[PDB]
């Protein structure tokens, strides 16, 4: 079944390679890429602050394994408990601004199939809309 690993691997290596190149996308040294769907330039949380957002998660191949923005109902996460990719992105995503981040498998759910449809060597992407921001102290 590792055969699939190669697909996730190639599509994924191509996904990041392609995504960083895709317009609106900004790539970082960590390999994390974010695209600003809507600029808000508002507030936003630190690694320890809490955030409120809505989002849709899918595979490089379009296999949607999770969603929330579809519902449009925000979810609360602590930047410290969120996926690594998300960890930095929220801190860079201003409130009111809607971004899309493409998280390298290393910064996402792992290089292994760590999920349902999420197969071996899967790169995951999510759409992140910032509705409200908290604060640790
Ligand atoms: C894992 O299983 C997932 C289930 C699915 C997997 C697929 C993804 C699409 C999703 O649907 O969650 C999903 O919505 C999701 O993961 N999201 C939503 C979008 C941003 C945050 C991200 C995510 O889960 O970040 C976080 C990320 C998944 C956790 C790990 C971060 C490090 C990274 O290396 C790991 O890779 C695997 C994943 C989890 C969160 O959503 C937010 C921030 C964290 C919580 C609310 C905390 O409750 C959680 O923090 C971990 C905790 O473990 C606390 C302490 C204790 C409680 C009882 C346990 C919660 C467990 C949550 C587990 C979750 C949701």
């Amino acid at each position: 079944f590792n055969k699939k690993a190669d697909e996730n691997k190639v599509k994924g290596e191509a996904f990041l390679t392609e995504n960083k190149n895709k317009p609106g996308v900004v790539v970082l040294p960590s390999g994390l890429q974010y695209k600003v769907i809507n600029s808000g330039n508002g507030v936003k949380p630190g690694k320890s602050d809490t955030v409120t957002v809505e989002y849709t998660g899918r595979l490089i191949d379009g296999t949607v394994f999770d969603s929330t923005e579809k519902t449009g109902k925000p979810a609360t996460f602590q930047v410290s408990q969120v996926i690594p990719g998300w960890t930095e992105a929220l801190q860079l995503m201003p409130a009111g601004s809607t971004w899309e981040i493409y998280v390298p498998s290393g910064l996402a759910y792992g290089p292994r199939s760590v999920g349902g449809p999420i197969g071996p060597n899967e790169t995951l992407i999510f759409k992140i809309h910032l509705i409200s921001v908290k604060k640790s102290s």
